[PDB]
């Protein structure tokens, strides 16, 4: 294995200004927040991950292999670390992800989201699979949930809390089979929970086996079930979802194959999905000094 030469940076608590809170519960506790790189003049909209108030050190451990894994990862389709603040406890920090998680922005805009937009979410999430793959990471939690809007037309993937390298050392609906039996985990796992993710979008966010509780899961899955197919979905869109949930994990798509695949269907978007009143799909920030405000994304460092 290559050197991780990526660069952990320490960020002074007092570089952040205006910070609501947006998301609570669980460990959670995530804020909207700015931060203002030194004296440098740009103020970056960012999000802020606490691992909850009380700072009891099993927390620690997890949420830093987190920082660790999202401070090695570049690429569009993957969110990355900015840096992370040692305050007395410890706090991640993420480009802003503006409209929030993909999950609740597709159950939210279920009538004005069109064919072109859910093939071409398809696309940009199995690149950032196919980018996690090259880097040799399983993200292990690969979910619409975990999925952030950085616009309606730009995607990434998110939440590396269980991020491990290939061959090293619990979401039952969106894993595996091989991985709720043996705890096997592969890029092919993630495949497998690729091909749910997918359904959840075709499907507006339904929840996956709605109903069956989590310990009948690998009993209906070993009868040979699964998710059933979307009502806008062509055969040959599920035909792929369907391929992602074979038994033998080698004959599941490839990222890259995936890429590829909704690639070609994202030209023809009516071909593949067929959605009421497609055509016609519309999609589309809180400060008078905006003057400064640049993305994540245009702010680079050496
Ligand atoms: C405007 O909304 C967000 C922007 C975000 N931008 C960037 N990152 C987010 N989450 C996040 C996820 C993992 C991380 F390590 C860090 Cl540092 C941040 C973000 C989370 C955001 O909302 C969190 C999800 C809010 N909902 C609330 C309802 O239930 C599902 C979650
Ligand atoms: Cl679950």
């Amino acid at each position: 294995e290559a050197p991780n030469q990526a660069l952990l940076r320490i960020l002074k608590e007092t570089e952040f200004k205006k910070i609501k809170v947006l998301g609570s519960g669980a460990f959670g506790t995530v804020y909207k927040g700015l931060w203002i790189p030194e004296g440098e003049k740009v103020k970056i909209p960012v999000a802020i991950k606490e691992l909850r108030e009380a700072t009891s050190p099993k927390a620690n451990k997890e949420i830093l292999d987190e920082a660790y894994v999202m401070a090695s990862v570049d690429n569009p389709h993957v969110c990355r670390l900015l840096g992370i603040c040692l305050t007395s406890t410890v706090q991640l920090i993420t480009q802003l992800m503006p409209f929030g998680c993909l999950l609740d922005y597709v159950r939210e805009h279920k009538d004005n989201i069109g064919s072109q937009y859910l093939l071409n979410w398809c696309v940009q999430i199995a690149k950032g699979m196919n980018y996690l793959e090259d880097r040799r990471l399983v993200h292990r939690d690969l979910a619409a949930r975990n999925v952030l809007v950085k616009t309606p037309q730009h995607v990434k993937i998110t939440d590396f809390g269980r991020a491990k390298l290939l061959g090293a050392e619990v979401p039952i609906k969106w894993m595996a089979l091989e991985s709720i039996l043996h705890r096997i985990y592969t890029h092919q796992s993630d495949v497998w929970s690729y091909g749910v993710t997918v359904w959840e979008l075709m499907t507006f966010g339904s929840k996956p086996y709605d109903g069956i509780p989590a310990s009948e899961i690998s009993s209906i899955l070993e009868k040979g079930e699964r998710l059933p197919q979307p009502p806008i979905c062509t055969i040959d869109v599920y035909m792929i979802m369907v391929k992602c949930w074979m038994i033998d994990a080698d004959s599941r798509p490839k990222f890259r194959e995936l890429i590829i695949e909704f690639s070609k269907m994202a030209r023809d978007p009516q071909r593949y999905l067929v959605i009421q009143g497609d055509e016609r799909m519309h999609l589309p920030m809180d400060e008078e000094d905006m003057d400064d405000v640049v993305d994540a994304d245009e702010y680079l460092i050496p």
